């Protein structure tokens, strides 16, 4: 397990693209929990995850469940963009009787009720009613939230993961050789304390802070996007060599500044695996050949080679 909680950065980056500062902050967090320098009844990492979005919040947080807990699917999910009134609370804890489904129980209680050792992903924390941070915060004070039956759902095994692009319009200056290492998430701070009570930010163990990805990243990601297509090419004995500029295309129509590298998995689907398809049916691709993916003025193109 040692071997595990040393190298951690390097089983998180096996995954997630550049960040280093940010991968870093959540290795030293979690290296402090365990050995035993944090209080025990608090979750296992409290994070503020800030930077723009398509960059990696949420993959680091898969990949942090996925390594942490052997599994991806080690992570409860909750949009705060869906509880933003009176009747938040009342889905995170299923706070009646009487109102609809509480014999099914509150999402946030109930999933970590069932699965003690997750990671939990609350994104657009801003949105959520300032009823619901009072909730978040016993969260964080005792680990402990007792849900609307009166169980009380123990978090101490957890780590919780919020997300929020207050900062980012002020970070996109940083990026900007003028600020580094620190600075940025120190400027940062002042502008969360001007959203959130300092009685929430000293519970959370770091704010961590995430840069855009650049054309050299993106395309690290453009290839491990391909591994599932690429797996199931080989079944075919097909491989799917592309080309510099091919890369490129790919990143140039797959990365919207504001969205990050949100779309680029169906770009591919579009520019790359669709006309594949065509070629493969139509026999243009066969069993067995090394594909040749290159840029043209009408989009991408494949070749194979003359046979011999
Ligand atoms: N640092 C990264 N490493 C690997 N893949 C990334 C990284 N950042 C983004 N991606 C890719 O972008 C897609 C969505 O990223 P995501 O983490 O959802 O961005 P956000 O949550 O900031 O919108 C994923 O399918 C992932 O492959």
């Amino acid at each position: 397990e040692r071997e595990k909680l040393l190298r951690l950065e390097e089983e998180l980056h096996k995954r997630v693209v550049g960040q280093d500062e940010a991968i870093r902050a959540v290795a030293d967090a979690i290296r402090r929990a365990r050995a035993g320098l944090k209080d025990p009844n608090r979750p296992i990492g409290s994070f503020l995850f800030l930077g723009p979005t398509g960059v990696g919040k949420t993959e680091l947080a898969k990949t942090l469940a996925a390594t942490l807990f052997d599994t991806e699917e080690a992570m409860i999910r909750i949009d705060m963009t869906e509880y933003m009134e009176k009747h938040a609370v009342s889905r995170l804890i299923g706070a009646p009787p009487g109102y609809v489904g509480y014999e099914e129980g509150g999402q946030l209680t109930e999933a970590v009720r069932r699965r003690p050792y997750s990671v939990i992903l609350f994104d657009a924390i801003e949105k959520a009613h300032p009823d619901v941070f009072n909730i978040l915060l016993q969260i964080l004070d005792d680990g402990r939230l007792t849900d609307s039956h009166g169980r009380t759902v123990d978090f101490r095994n957890t780590v919780i993961i919020l997300t929020s692009n207050l900062g980012s319009p002020l970070i996109l200056e940083g990026l900007q050789k003028g600020w580094p290492y620190e600075r940025i998430r120190d400027e940062v701070f002042k502008v969360l304390q001007q959203h959130f009570r300092p009685e929430f930010l000293n519970r959370l163990d770091e704010i961590v802070v995430f840069r855009p990805l650049t054309k050299e990243q993106i395309r690290q990601i453009v290839e491990i996007q391909l591994s599932y297509l690429r797996a199931r090419l080989a079944e075919k004995r097909i491989s799917l060599e592309l080309t510099e500029a091919a890369k490129d295309f790919l990143a140039e129509r797959g990365y919207d500044p504001v969205f990050g590298a949100r779309p680029l998995r169906r770009v591919i689907q579009r520019e790359l695996e669709t006309p594949l398809a065509q070629k493969i049916l139509a026999g243009e691709v066969k069993e067995g050949d090394r594909v040749q993916v290159d840029v043209g003025p009408a989009g991408l193109v494949f070749a194979v080679p003359a046979r011999v």
